């Protein structure tokens, strides 16, 4: 599916616009509704690296880093735009 | 699946979503209506999982857009049609 | 269910969850307590998820009316049980 995989980059967006001023559970809410996204769409190769951002905003932003935490989530979502194309 | 015990909690969520979605708030009504479709998948159903998948679409693609009337409007529509669901 | 790293994310957002509650924010409790469960459903414990679901309702139903000191001692109650599987 093409038409639900922008989507999830368009949360993915959102997600890491959050994570630039210290929205971290607004962020961990964004990717885990696009997880549940990914969850409706075809795509098994996706959904584990959303999972992955998610895992990766609790361990890696709430304690204070919120650098590192929008970079996994910004590997996701070029990912996910490299997919769809 | 549900008779205003499952498919009541999605008309409280739904208004909650409107009003997010009046003043400034296109994401969080997003959340709102994702809990509410998690909520749907459970409940059985197939008419109100897809209009709540309908305005789901239609926060993305008419809120974050700046027509945040026409995705109020759907919002409204999607409850009125769950109220009428549970009669 | 899942054991540990999956039953702590579930600790973890109902602490999240908890520290909002006293705040007075309850949408935003109510959303991370379904991204909780939505956490569950995939662990494999149905206890913890029957018990995650105990505590959306009641967040609902007692704190939108004002009451959230009973709110959020359910879901303290919620997440003792939950840390009480995974030793
Ligand atoms: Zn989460
Ligand atoms: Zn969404
Ligand atoms: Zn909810």
């Amino acid at each position: 599916t093409m038409e639900k995989l922008k989507e999830i980059v368009k949360h993915l967006e959102v997600a890491i616009k959050y994570l630039k001023e210290g929205k971290v559970d607004l962020a961990d809410l964004v990717v885990a509704d696009a997880i549940e996204l990914a969850k409706e769409a075809g795509d098994k190769a996706s959904l584990e690296i959303l999972k992955v951002a998610h895992k990766a905003i609790d361990t890696l932003g709430r304690e204070g880093k919120l650098e590192e935490a929008a970079k996994i989530v910004k590997y996701a979502k070029e990912y996910v735009e490299a997919k769809i194309k």
